[PDB]
């Protein structure tokens, strides 16, 4: 039992990876109601020289460790001295509400304010992400004040949700095979419907398709999309949200690549390219 805190944050895991630290720590998330654990990347850095910060935001059935694990991004993350926050994908806990399904539950927040019961109490992502987590990341690790944001799938989802919303708090956004437009396929009607209602007017503020149409823009974005991704008809609909894009002006960067799926494997063979991108808006 060895035991590390710093404050509010209890140390669990740390491993040295291309000369830098991968931690992952836990804390009491007030905005959550439960306990939650994040991972942070921290690049080489004796002098403690402030760095910009890019958060991972992970998609269904994720924890913090599948990205930390399995998208070997720390070499990047070195390589551009930029610290990288992943956190977790739901609230947790046996006093935090389930669902058996891999689509609604623990491991499938949706990176929203959840509204109706009994998910109100613990299902506030959004503000965790937005305000919460951030002030910690802030308080404890050497940062220069600057972040972006990118993550996969339902990750990908609240990245663009989060950066569109958001504007100023983030200096770029990206994205691997984003849910786009949540409210008009499956895993967004279900997710929605039970933590937002079936007002499908509460659901335009949490959907990236939907936030463009209604004017919100970026300066810019970078999505990457497997052709043999299994959910690309069904979840994705990459092409239906470039039309939106087109219409509203909104430039967006998008790559889709022959024979990659949906995994990590695919992540991995492009993250780097990703940790570049935001890295530069992030001196």
């Amino acid at each position: 039992e060895n035991l590390y805190f710093q404050g509010a944050m209890e140390l669990i895991e740390q491993h040295q990876i291309f000369g830098g630290s991968q931690q992952v720590w836990a804390h009491h998330a007030q905005t959550l109601q439960c306990e939650m654990k994040f991972a942070v990347y921290l690049p080489n850095n004796p002098e403690n020289r402030p760095l910009g910060v890019i958060y991972w935001l992970s998609g269904l059935t994720c924890t913090e460790q599948n990205f930390i694990t399995k998208s070997g991004f720390q070499r990047y993350a070195a390589e551009h001295q930029v610290i990288v926050v992943a956190p977790d994908t739901s609230p947790r806990g046996e006093q935090v509400p389930n669902d058996d399904a891999y689509d609604l539950g623990q491991s499938a927040g949706f990176y929203l304010n959840a509204t109706e019961q009994p998910w109100a109490a613990n299902y506030q992502m959004y503000d965790y992400i937005l305000n919460e987590l951030p002030r910690l990341i802030e308080k404890h690790f050497p940062t220069n004040g600057k972040r972006s944001i990118m993550g996969h799938s339902m990750g990908g989802h609240g990245a663009l949700v989060l950066a569109l919303r958001n504007q100023e708090r983030y200096q770029s956004v990206s994205a691997f095979s984003p849910i786009l437009s949540p409210s008009l396929v499956p895993w967004g009607e279900k997710a929605f419907t039970a933590y937002l209602g079936k007002d499908r007017e509460k659901w335009q503020q949490y959907d990236a398709n939907s936030l463009i149409q209604q004017g919100y823009k970026v300066q810019g974005m970078r999505i990457d999309q497997g052709l043999e991704d299994e959910f690309l008809p069904t979840q994705l609909r990459t092409e239906d949200f470039i039309e939106t894009c087109r219409a509203a002006n909104q430039p967006v960067d998008v790559r889709f690549h022959k024979g990659y799926d949906h995994s990590y494997y695919f992540i991995a063979s492009f993250i780097g390219e990703h940790i570049a991108y935001h890295a530069a808006f992030l001196k």
